[PDB]
């Protein structure tokens, strides 16, 4: 509320909000990843417990943001939650290739919300973003990249024992 | 998929969906109620940690839906999730009103797909709803019942005074 | 001195040799606050620590920027203290709207600095400010808005009565 | 207040008063040293930490004060604090001739406080200075005097030498 | 590579190489003051350990630059070494005024890469400075200047004598 | 210096700061090799180590060396450092064979100095290099020749897969 909110525009409580959206929308398409490869015919278990471990860093992320904005005085509003873009998410290749995806795209949101930030001169936030989200967000992405370049060595060799090789001895089960 | 699947109808494994659908847009009301009363101008800090303890709750029966939906052979589809019906839900007595109603609604659900895995001659499906489901959403409802009369009580006699003191007294901090 | 002193301009000493007058006279006014609800005739126990507490948090503050000061170079230049703006501090409500309205005049200080800290391309000074201030004032606003939301709903149903009780089961004693 | 108060008269009340404010007075002449010895081109740690110590001394010397006003009934009132005398403070020579003045003036306003007291036959008050300040004040002078004659010594033999060696083996650092 | 990149100017990377070849010579400078105190006609244990200490640190810093690098999507690229600019140092005087210069020189370079961040809008690079060094160079440059003053006034009364106190009495052995 | 000088020729002297050049140099060339292996498209963590750890080890026999030259009376002199031979260093069998091709020209380096010192009748140095470096050198060439045979049995019947095997199984991560 007004009694407490101090240099909080409107325009960035308004992306703050949007960004909450963003952060769920991941934590429910990594939900999705995660059950996909629990099923019996996919059946990784090293890559489902890494798409759930990110469903629920996710839903932290997003429950953070929630706490900031009514630290600043802003009021949190909900929209409807898209469902994630695919049913099936293919191989291991596939599903990692859509997952640096979707954290570039959170990225870019975070990125953005700086700016406007720095644009409002709203230092508390940018250092919020700064602290809590860039450095996490750009050493999530290496590793996925790491992943990425191993498993396509591996499964440009032989597909699915490269597969298999990548969940028991890269992946945490 | 097919490899695994026995006695597990088409039904059963849509309305199981729906039922994930339910439990998270519970998850999702329940987060809403939690930030509201962490706002600076209502301020019911046990309020708000009663209602995101529920958030996690619903969010952790889902997930214990799409577990039983892969052991069965069945695949987990996503939809949309609706926002929750109200963006402000005024006071602890609307809000518990609320909750109750929700739950209500969950239950229903729960004995409807109970019903139906009767009918469908699914015990492994009835006794799992049995054992995670019925008796939990039994004993909430009767705590939430419990609390509502104990609100009432309090704010008829004085309303301010009397939700402070049910958060102090009754709900954890 | 001269032989260590980079990057810091004399605006940003000047300033920061003010700000560390606005911390001092703000730990002044908090002993005043705190000792005013110790009296016989008021006799707040808890609101007395709460006020205790955060002259100490302030005196703090400006050890703190003074500690600075000297890593970059810049010499501390003392003022007068003025005393605190009143004598006696009304009810529980009356001092901590108060304190909220001082608290706001400190992190407007502060927003005031790292923004000349920003135009004078001193990055040293602004993360000083995002790290050991900027997040400890919202946090603390926060708190003080929680508080007065609380003490407003308790002393509109029964004055007397409201504030003995918030200071009881809120404040710490 | 006029409920608790008893053989304590307006004019010890006052005198109470005066001597917070010159307890205050001599914590920040105190803070004022020790950030004098901290400055890179003065640079004497163990100078820096001694006047620190004293700062914390004095202010808790006025906390004390404050707390027996309460106790007797009496109402603070503060008045403005006056900036210490010097904004460089010399050598630890320097230095310490000014703190051994500062502290025979408060001894002086001890000493005269008690005979008001014996005056006005408040046995309450006496004992208080006895058992809290004046065998503190006296331990106290005893051991800036025999700084005083060490300092002395070493910098009438090599000034520079001098001065580092009674930082380094007689100061805590 | 490509496949993680995002904001990362090819300017920013660029610097960051550079960056690198000045923490590493800077590193190879520490080492020869290092050793040339560990000559047993010069035989100063604690200012030998001093500068060693300090080479282990630039390597660290450079190492902490090439792993964000690498994080970023950069390519680290490798310059030669520059020989330090001395063969033999002098006296702990002669040696300290080398290293600060050497430190302001360090601390522009760094203030002028989150110039350049700021400029091109990359927040990560500006947080990662401030996080990890621009707050560890100002602590550092000022336990130089307080021991260059330490020094100076030693060597001032007496200087073989002077010099062997500060090794002594100051720096760790 | 002449001080404590016997026995050390200037010969010996000059090959052993010849030989600190050619450590660093080594150095700095695992340093480059190790960070190309974290690179997010290259992505061997295991190797990365490897050749960190070993960055560590010959920068260590340099800094013994250096020790070594001041206990005989000698004057480190320290020299450019070049730039490694390679910027990119292709597959882990392109990087073990350009480490054994490095070993073994240190070895040489190693030897040479051990004829040196026992044509000039310097049991000390010859001593010294029998057991700090000699027996470390074959060991370490012992194991990187069996890491070579192993590699090359694993991407000779197939790269990518054979690749990621060694890293997972052998080297240390
Ligand atoms: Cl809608
Ligand atoms: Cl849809
Ligand atoms: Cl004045
Ligand atoms: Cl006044
Ligand atoms: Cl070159
Ligand atoms: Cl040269």
């Amino acid at each position: 509320s007004s009694q407490i909110r101090q240099n909080y525009s409107t325009e960035v409580e308004a992306a703050v909000n949007r960004l909450v959206n963003l952060y769920l929308r991941a934590s429910y398409t990594y939900l999705s990843l995660g059950f996909y490869f629990d099923r019996d015919d996919v059946a990784l278990e090293g890559v489902c417990h890494f798409f759930r471990e990110l469903a629920e860093e996710k839903r932290e992320g997003a429950e953070r943001l929630l706490k900031m904005q009514n630290q600043r005085g802003g009021r949190a509003l909900f929209q409807d939650l898209q469902k994630p873009s695919q049913d099936e998410w293919g191989t291991t290749l596939d599903a990692m290739k859509a997952a640096i995806v979707l954290e570039k795209s959170l990225n870019q949101a975070l990125l953005d919300l700086h700016a406007l930030g720095s644009a409002q001169a709203d230092p508390h936030l940018c250092d919020f973003l700064e602290s809590h989200f860039l450095d996490e967000e750009v050493k999530l992405i290496k590793k996925m990249g790491d992943h990425l370049t191993n498993i396509q060595r591996l499964v440009g060799s032989q597909a699915g024992l490269g597969e298999y090789l990548f969940e028991r001895l890269t992946l945490k089960h």
